[PDB]
């Protein structure tokens, strides 16, 4: 099965998460994963009032390997790490080694990836691939007949 | 405790139970309940090609602890062949009333809570009955303010 | 080229247009035009109070059929379809619903005269889009890299 | 007088950008200046299929006629075979700003008024100098009250 997420839907969890993460006060920054997390990032900078927004890129290389080709300075103390979702927590693994200090958040969470990060919005089944807004687009569908 | 509508869920919604509903060539039209089910039955006429779209407007103005309903305007016919949608089914008031005036129609909506349940045929969408449905005709892309002032 | 119309934008033209239509005590009841004027005379019965909304369906075989008709001539009624393009179905409305105030949406330059109000000006050329044929679905990258 | 601008129409204007910066082999990365140039950023990696997105952190503060800038953090280099991008061009003072930072970076928005026009290397959308333009991120679809209460 897939879940469609809709900007607006996915605006909606934002501003969810947002408020837990108040008081905007006790923290420096946010510091988004690439590709991911940079709209959600930017949602939160928007409602939280930060300004010193960062980010950090990883690509894939038997064994699969996490390069880092752009990181964020720091060990994280006082910054908000986040993501779009966490499936299996592979890549969430890495950014908690990158970034200790830091409070790892995401909009959606898979069973799996779960208990890697700090907090979350909405619970995804683990077999359910969940359609994010900028890989969809408004085109013409035929009707059903 | 509030349900959010979009168009484009609404609109997902409608397709799920345009497929259902197929093939097209078994209904002579639709009926759609002013004012709640314009659109999705606007919705299911294009995807069904059905141009014989009908309506059955009523009003209804509670008064303390009964209502006060009032047929503004009524289709001809007792629903035969007919989809009578409606957006949703609350309580199941209006439902009832429906299957009165069109009893061998197909009636369905797109919401349904735990009440009006068993009065339709066909729903999309199961809704607890404390929360409360916004649909899109109702809201709109305005301004909000930041969680925060920073 | 193609005028996309998404949900959103035809809602706020639709919302413009209600308030032209002021007060509402002057309208007895609201004809939808079938199918392009269900949706926007279903925005307008909710913006300005009407209960009353009724439906016209025509059809053609150019020879035009009215397969269901609202009675009376249209006195206190708002006639309202999505759009008009050379005025063939406006002209068949206006001989059924004389009195009645005839608006649409959309406007395109052969049939603006032959309403009463409209909201956005389209080219005669411009094939409009509306979100009844359209969804949001996945939508490849405009590239492979 | 407001231009609204949502979630849709942007990504439109994004794709459309995004066809004109073809191939994207000729690109090492992007680098958003926040808060603006973050989402339209983002839609640009997605449709670019670049990976190195970095950001550019100004921060503005008015005092009367004169404005004062402060680089909370900065992309390291030149911009050489980067995409600057933002959302929009006002007066062209980030703009300005920006350009000096980054000089041989392809300075780029998805909105551009008269002033900050000829600033930019490639925009999508002209707009009045006179209009306020309002961003998606800043609103949300809610509740919005009946033009009339009939
Ligand atoms: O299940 P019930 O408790 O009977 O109520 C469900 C009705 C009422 C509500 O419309 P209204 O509130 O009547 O307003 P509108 O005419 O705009 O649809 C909704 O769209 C359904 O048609
Ligand atoms: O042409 P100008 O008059 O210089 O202004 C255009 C700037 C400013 C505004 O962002 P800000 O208001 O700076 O805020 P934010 O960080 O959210 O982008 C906009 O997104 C562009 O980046
Ligand atoms: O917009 C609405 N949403 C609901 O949940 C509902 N229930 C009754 N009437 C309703 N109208
Ligand atoms: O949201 C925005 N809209 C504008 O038109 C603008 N001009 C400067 N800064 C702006 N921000
Ligand atoms: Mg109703
Ligand atoms: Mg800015």
């Amino acid at each position: 099965e897939k879940y469609i997420v809709t900007w607006d839907m996915l605006q909606i969890h934002a501003r969810k998460l947002a408020s837990r993460l108040m008081p905007s006060e006790q923290w420096k920054g946010i510091i988004a994963v690439s590709r991911g997390g940079l709209v959600p990032g930017a949602l939160l900078a928007r409602e939280l009032g930060i300004r010193h927004v960062d980010t950090v890129c990883i690509s894939s290389y038997n064994q699969r390997e996490l390069k880092v080709l752009k990181r964020a300075e720091g060990d994280g103390e006082g910054f908000i790490v986040i993501d779009d979702l966490v499936d299996t927590g592979g890549t969430a693994v890495a950014i908690r080694e990158m970034y200790p200090k830091a409070h790892f958040v995401t909009i959606f969470a898979k069973p799996a990836g779960r208990p890697l990060v700090d907090d979350y919005v909405v619970d995804i089944p683990q077999d359910t691939w969940i359609e994010q807004p900028w890989d969809m687009g408004v085109v013409f569908v035929p009707p059903i007949s």
